[PDB]
């Protein structure tokens, strides 16, 4: 099998920005766009595999959607609401992911929306200037309120009175104001001393429980409950000081608080807030004078967030489960039992680009996953009982992950390259931090590889294979695995040496070993593939077909049906058209001049913008895939010249591809949608790229 989407990350600071419906379904704001997740039964998952799936996407928005409401109007839950910082309030209906209508009233950057409990159309907006529109959306009315020249953290409509709304402001201000009167404040609720994050009413009317009662959550680390008859705090709690537990987090990264709440309808005399380092506390309100609290998976470790959580979103399962959905600034989305207080389960996202897949050949399915957040990903993609089994990996890196390639025989060991040049090699079976190599590239990391060393670490007085890393300036070097802090090898000087060459030497884009380990292919800038021979780097074949920049050669692998088959290279360059050699004659001829090939074994087009990357599929004879930008994955019979499938998941322009090791239908891909995409070739009805 089934498709899988490891999604970009909840957005961060918004006081709304996902929410959630009985059955059920959960909705989150990550980038442009809101990602779905049934949740429950109607996931469809395997007995205690965790019963969600990502299951569609709204897009539409063109910058930042700042919040996210759906309709709680029984018969209407597919109905919802987004803001975004493109200055449009829109209404989508999730069974057809479109837009219903929409409106472009605020004229400054909206902070927050909600979608009315009490009128089935209704939502309410708040902009950072102050500015308030009612918009009744299903009637093409709506009302501008202009309450108090303060900057609007976070709106909550009352869910017993149709009329009232809370605000609170970044300053501390809340107010309750009645929207039948134009917006007049009816309670002025003075307390906090800094920005409020969120605000719940008591899910039972009346002061008698535990008028009614309201709670606010700020970062002045107080949680006040009001009485909105009197306009009075009747209980402050404060945010105890815990000690830290789980993973040790970076301590490098800003960290303050954010204080949202939940107030639960099965349990009106109790409260749920976030925490600092994102743990969930249940308030008993009861006590409430004495403060009693009770820690989310209190006896459980290794559950709890590790940095501040954003929004809580309740949500009642169709097999009767009291569930509540956590995102954090630490990019898991969690799904908390609030009957148990234990995680149910664990949704990981990613916050930037997929710039590299890599499959370990050591253990198969572990897949490390080069992000543009700074953090290197290993998905355990064939755990039995979790569909995002995926560890993170953050000492040492600190820049975005370019290239990664696992060692092909040590366990745990996983080169990764970055943008700012840095070569580091990971041990991902220990807690250690990875090694960095005293030599950087000038230029961003594009491809690391492991091959034979070849002088002169060769003649020194190591280890069985060296680690070669390619530059976007157009040095390879060679690195010693076991001499990381000393020094690296720019191989130029023995390709010249050895080919006594007097020219300037090509710029490298691209490097790939052959599966044998006795052939080193470069791509350059200036589109040519040149074919080297071990020890030495002897020069035997260049290959003059792409007119641009190389950016990706793969050879094919040796468990085919023929052996003749692993001589077959693909290759792409920032042209769309994909070719393949052949290269069986000129590597076993071995020749003392070197062979010039000008015309292809053969051609795969269809893409209509630049290739990023092409892989074999290791359970056919000459099956390739490739990623381009044009936003497309392209399946391909390579021997035939003949297109397959199209995948068109991703909404950005593709960076990596890679076969699942023991799937023949199943291909993972990642673009600079913030996404990577397990998807099965037999599902895809399209057979060629959009012209
Ligand atoms: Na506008
Ligand atoms: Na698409």
């Amino acid at each position: 099998q089934e498709p899988r989407t490891l999604p970009p990350s909840p957005n961060w600071y918004c006081a709304r920005c996902s929410d959630a419906v009985p059955g059920g379904l959960f909705g989150f704001a990550a980038r442009t766009s809101v990602f779905l997740v049934r949740v429950g039964p109607g996931a469809g998952e395997s007995p205690g595999t965790p019963p969600f799936r990502v299951i569609g996407e709204l897009v539409g928005h063109t910058e930042r959607v700042s919040g996210f409401t759906f309709s709680h109007h029984p018969g209407q839950y597919n109905l919802c609401a987004t803001s975004s910082d493109d200055g449009t309030v829109k209404i989508w209906d999730v069974e057809t992911k479109t837009v219903v209508t929409e409106h472009a009233l605020h004229q400054h950057t909206i902070s927050t929306l909600h979608w009315s409990p009490r009128v089935k159309d209704l939502i309410v907006s708040g902009d950072e200037k102050g500015v308030v529109f009612c918009y009744w959306f299903n009637r093409n009315d709506s009302q501008h309120l202009f309450i108090e020249p303060r900057t609007i953290f976070c709106l909550t409509c009352s869910p017993h009175h149709e009329d009232l709304v809370a605000i609170g402001y970044k300053d501390g201000i809340v107010v309750i104001i009645d929207i039948s009167k134009k917006g007049e404040v009816i309670h002025r609720l003075r307390g906090h001393d800094d920005e409020i994050h969120s605000i719940a009413w008591c899910p039972l009317p009346g002061e008698d429980c535990l008028g009614c009662y309201l709670a606010t959550g700020s970062k002045d680390q107080t949680i006040r409950i009001w009485s909105c008859s009197r306009g009075r705090g009747v209980m402050i709690l404060k945010l105890p000081f815990l000690k830290r537990r789980g993973g040790g987090i970076d301590p490098t990264v800003k960290e303050r608080l954010w204080l949202t709440l939940h107030w639960p309808s099965n349990q009106p005399t109790q409260l749920v807030s976030s925490c600092f380092g994102g743990e969930l506390l249940q308030w008993d309100l009861t006590q409430s004078w004495r403060r009693k609290y009770t820690l989310f998976s209190a006896s459980s470790e290794g559950q709890n967030h590790s940095r501040i959580v954003f929004n809580l979103c309740p949500l009642q399962t169709e097999d009767d489960k009291q569930l509540l959905l956590s995102t954090s600034m630490d990019r898991d989305v969690k799904c908390w039992d609030i009957a148990t207080l234990e995680c149910s389960w664990t949704l990981p996202s990613l916050g930037g680009f997929a710039y590299s897949l890599a499959f370990s050949s050591v253990d198969i399915g572990s897949l490390a996953i080069g992000v543009g957040d700074g953090m290197i990903r290993v998905w355990n993609t064939l755990s039995i009982k979790n569909n995002y089994d995926v560890k993170n990996f953050w000492q040492g890196v600190k820049s975005k992950v370019t290239a990664l390639c696992w060692h092909p025989t040590k366990e745990g060991c996983l080169a990764f390259g970055t943008d700012d040049g840095k070569v580091g090699l990971y041990d991902t079976y220990s807690n250690k931090p990875p090694q960095i190599s005293s030599t950087y590239h000038k230029k961003t990391v594009y491809t690391l590889a492991w091959g034979p060393p070849v002088p002169p670490m060769s003649l020194g007085g190591r280890p069985s294979l060296a680690l070669y890393s390619c530059g976007g300036e157009g040095i390879v070097l060679q690195h010693n695995p076991w001499k990381l802090s000393g020094e690296a090898f720019d191989i130029n000087k023995l390709i010249r040496d050895t080919n006594s060459i007097k020219y300037k030497l090509p710029v490298h884009t691209e490097i790939s070993w052959k599966a044998d380990g006795k052939i080193m292919a470069l791509g350059n800038e200036d589109g040519s593939i040149e074919i080297f021979q071990i020890p030495n780097l002897k020069l035997i074949c260049t290959i003059q077909q792409h007119h641009k920049l190389v950016n990706t050669i793969s050879w094919h692998h040796e468990h085919g049906s023929q052996p003749e088959l692993s001589y077959l290279m693909a290759s792409g360059s920032n042209n769309a058209v994909i070719y393949v050699h052949n290269l069986k004659t000129v590597i076993e001829s071995s020749p003392e001049s070197p062979v010039t090939i000008t015309e292809p074994y053969r051609t795969l087009s269809g893409h209509t913008a630049k290739i990023t990357s092409v892989a074999w599929s290791p359970h056919h004879d000459g099956r390739l895939v490739s990623a381009s930008y044009d936003g497309t994955a392209q399946v391909w019979d390579a021997l035939r010249e003949e297109p397959l499938c199209n995948f068109r998941g991703h909404q950005g322009r593709l960076l990596c591809v890679a076969w699942s090791p023991l799937d023949p239908d199943c291909i993972y891909s990642g673009a600079d949608d913030f996404c990577v995409h397990k998807w099965l070739t037999s599902m895809q009805d399209h057979s060629r790229p959009p012209q």
